[PDB]
């Protein structure tokens, strides 16, 4: 089997991209943030606390003929953000681009946070990172992938994301003609639970590029690239006027700028980010000063190829027994 639906921006600056899903019988569409960096499938529901529901599309499990009580399972999770959300969970049938799976653990919310809450174009998060992430206690739950696998064509998933246009995400194949040249696959390391791999370096703009091992997870569930300081640093460096504000909590700079590229390697190959993808807008309605799209991990603990380096790129998460990920230009 295979699957294919399409990804849109939430909004014009690209913060997330929701992809719509079919949960229940009869079909229940929700649009859900699918999360390389994380592996609960939760969904804003029938159960949660009505305060914290602001125009989300809601689950109600109880409107699904084929929706089942998982028993005394819970789920809580807290993500990098700070945000979080908690409640408990059934099993249904869910579907994406034409892909079913029966049984899939759908983790209903009683509790969300504010930022959930306040945006009301998520619905949900649908989670790709490795199952032994899952929060579902006290019996662990596989995630949607995990659960399609066996069922596949080929035991991959991809991901296309558009710089300010919708793109899509392929489960079971790989759409040669989405890409240019050749994929070039680099190793995973499964050992945190993420699609964790590690770029060859790094270039500025038409710069040389710096040969330097950057271990770092590819992660659709993050807007910007998050990199160390050192690389960082001598991004920003080219950008006259751009700063490190601590009262805004990143690098901002002169809207009237523009931004030079960057390039990340893989293996050998190198994927280039236009300075366009850099570019997150006024820090509030009417500044000059702009939020900038690469930004320190100094303060996370881990390097996230978020979406501002995942969107230049035709990204395949191969999870065969050996995973692997796959980047190409397109």
């Amino acid at each position: 089997s295979t699957g294919s639906a399409t990804t849109t921006p939430i909004d014009s600056l690209d913060d997330a991209y929701i992809t719509p899903v079919q949960i229940g019988t009869p079909a229940q569409t929700l649009n859900l943030d699918f999360d390389t960096g994380s592996s609960d499938l939760w969904v804003f529901s029938s159960e949660t606390t009505a305060s914290e529901v602001d125009g989300q599309t809601i689950y109600t499990p109880s409107k699904s003929t084929t929706a089942k009580l998982l028993s005394g399972a819970t789920w809580s999770i807290s993500y990098g953000d700070g945000s979080s959300s908690s409640g408990d969970v059934y099993t249904d049938t869910v579907s994406v681009g034409g892909l079913t799976v029966t049984g899939q653990a759908v983790e209903s919310a009683k509790k969300v946070s504010s930022s959930f809450t306040e945006d009301s174009t998520i619905d949900g998060l649908l989670g790709l990172a490795f199952s032994t992430l899952n929060t579902v206690s006290p019996t662990q739950q596989k995630t949607f992938f995990d659960n399609a696998k066996a069922s596949l064509d080929s035991p991959v998933f991809t991901a296309d994301l558009g710089y300010h246009a919708p793109g899509t995400y392929n489960f079971g194949f790989i759409d040669t003609t989405a890409y240019t040249g050749s994929i070039t696959y680099t190793a995973v390391s499964t050992k945190q639970g993420f699609w964790e791999w590690t770029s060859t370096g790094y270039a500025v703009g038409s710069g040389t590029f710096k040969s330097t091992s950057i271990d770092g997870i590819a992660d659709t569930g993050t807007t910007l690239l998050y990199l160390p300081a050192t690389v960082v640093s001598a991004y920003w460096a080219q950008v006259s006027g751009a700063k490190s504000s601590s009262s805004v909590g990143g690098y901002v700079f002169p809207c009237s700028a523009t931004l030079p590229s960057f390039t990340f390697g893989v293996g050998s190959a190198r994927i280039v980010i236009p300075g366009d993808y850099i570019d997150f807008g006024p820090i509030s309605t009417g500044s000059s000063s702009c939020f900038g799209g690469i930004q320190s991990s100094a303060g996370i603990g881990i390097n996230i190829f978020g979406d501002v380096a995942l969107k230049a790129a035709f990204v395949v998460f191969n999870g065969a027994t050996t995973p692997t990920l796959g980047f190409a230009s397109k």
